């Protein structure tokens, strides 16, 4: 029980930075990167019992996971990699762990101040993006 409440809710994206060269790095093709870096998506986020929900909606890509932390998962990204997910809490930051092909990449979402702030890295390439309360 409460297990990610200040994470529950309507996100909305605000601001991004360095995620045309993020999406490079984890190896997005030039028309996929270019669509999705146009996204502005709503990140909706619930809880039930031990079972999150993140959906992630936009023009580009409507895509949907549930899973329980610290429990992997398979996951079909929005560039249709097949990928191995595991999503833990550490220290009130949800990290998201995606392996593929001998190749890994984290997301991270944690709550600074009234703001969701995202940070995606593969390998030296971090990219941060913010969203607000719809
Ligand atoms: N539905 C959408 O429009 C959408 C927009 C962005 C992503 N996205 C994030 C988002 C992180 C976040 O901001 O929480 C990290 C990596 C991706 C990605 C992966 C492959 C790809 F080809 C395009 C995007 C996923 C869905």
């Amino acid at each position: 029980s409460h297990m990610c409440d200040a994470f529950v809710g309507t996100w909305k994206l605000v601001s991004s930075e360095n995620f045309d060269d993020y999406m490079k790095e984890v190896g997005v093709g030039f028309a996929t990167r270019k669509v999705a870096g146009m996204a502005k998506p709503n990140m909706i986020i619930s809880v039930n019992g031990d079972v999150i929900t993140i959906k992630s909606e936009s023009t580009f890509k409507n895509t949907e996971i549930s899973f329980i932390l610290g429990q992997e998962f398979d996951e079909v990204t929005a560039d249709d990699r097949k990928v191995k997910s595991t999503i833990t809490l550490d220290g009130g930051v949800l990290v998201h762990v995606q392996k593929w092909d001998g190749k890994s990449t984290t997301i991270k979402r944690k709550r600074e101040d009234d703001k969701l702030v995202v940070e995606c890295v593969m390998k030296g390439v971090t990219s941060t993006r913010v969203y607000e309360r719809a």
